[PDB]
């Protein structure tokens, strides 16, 4: 039951059916729009890494710790990893290095970041990853729009400019299905405390896209 | 200047000179002391990767947490990881595994591991390493002491029973150069505060040693 709640409010408040992405997936998006999206993600981006260890930090399930350093591992390590890919895809959007370490993150970035990191940082660890996995269970769905969209509306027609959603399309399919297993392996009697912070991570993911339009 | 300092903190409160050691190397401890030491320590093994993963989510440089990523590789992923290891020393001790998931840590390691807690969920990355490098530091000397003794003292004539040591000898050679590496990279006019966490953490680990000759 408590799973299927979980995955309840992510489909009831998906970000496929914010109106930013509805736009996006009839091409009603201009190139600044996308631009200013791309940039403002990079923190989240950034920080990603972060969220996890945050949660191995507070974590004595050693079964649990190798689970997050898995995923750890598949954002952070290695060369291109995500963090350099979404660079390639900002730049492959006309904006330039430069412009990207000078975007100041907007006020509505910093409090979706705040918000993962308040749950990951929390006392409860299940809470932390079912934050995660609120977003984490959205990206392979969203990537393949992504692709869909860069592709018919915005002229991607090299596949190596959007690599951080090829990678995404499969790869969180594997972190959403570890993340589940995490929250069953972590939980305390504390499906109440995931079940809010997939409510109130969904809602800051809905702050973050109205900001674009 | 302050990379020496922190050096020489360490060498002037190191644990091979602690009269635990100076025991161990003359052939003086019992098996007793020896598997009570190796059960003790178990906690602060376990508790090591969260020791790297406090500071590499507390640190928005890029390059820093790939080292801190690569060090805590080493630790943790894998079979056999260093946990896993450890435990293979302890049992090749004699020490079954029911009776090491059942000790109770002494109040001596618990002390031990929150004073490490306390430095890497700190203010002070850099602070956060150095507590971190005051004891990784000495293990390649530590390790080889230990081979040495087990060795010679203790009847340990298969390899693959020290081999958390073998490991180590090698390891943490370069976990000490990267951590070293990592304090100057994240420093923040905070060298001070890098000196105090190795007086601090150096003192600790006699602490914890004083504890087996009780
Ligand atoms: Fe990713
Ligand atoms: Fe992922
Ligand atoms: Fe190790
Ligand atoms: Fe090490």
């Amino acid at each position: 039951n408590f799973l299927d709640q979980l995955d309840l409010i992510i489909q009831n408040k998906h970000m496929l059916e914010h109106t930013f992405y509805v736009k996006w997936s009839k091409g009603e998006l201009t190139k600044e729009q996308l631009q200013a999206y791309a940039k403002d993600y990079y923190l989240h981006i950034k920080a990603f890494p972060k969220y996890l260890s945050a949660i191995h930090s507070r974590c004595d399930d050693l079964e649990a710790r190798k689970l997050l350093l898995d995923n750890l591992m598949d954002e952070e390590n290695g060369y291109p990893n995500h963090i350099d890919l979404w660079k390639q895809f900002v730049f492959a959007l006309g904006v330039t290095p430069e412009e990207l370490e000078a975007h100041e993150p907007s006020e509505a970035a910093k409090a979706k970041v705040a918000t993962f990191m308040r749950w990951c940082t929390g006392d409860s660890l299940a809470a932390g990853v079912a934050a995660l996995y609120s977003y984490e269970s959205q990206i392979p769905r969203i990537a393949r729009e992504k692709i869909r969209g860069l592709t018919e509306y915005f002229g991607f027609s090299n596949p190596e400019d959007y690599a951080y959603f090829t990678e995404h399309e499969e790869a969180d399919v594997r972190h959403a299905r570890e993340e589940k297993a995490l929250i069953e392996m972590l939980l305390k009697d504390d499906a109440d405390k995931v079940l809010e912070a997939s409510q109130e991570v969904t809602q800051s993911l809905y702050g973050f896209l109205d900001s674009f339009l």
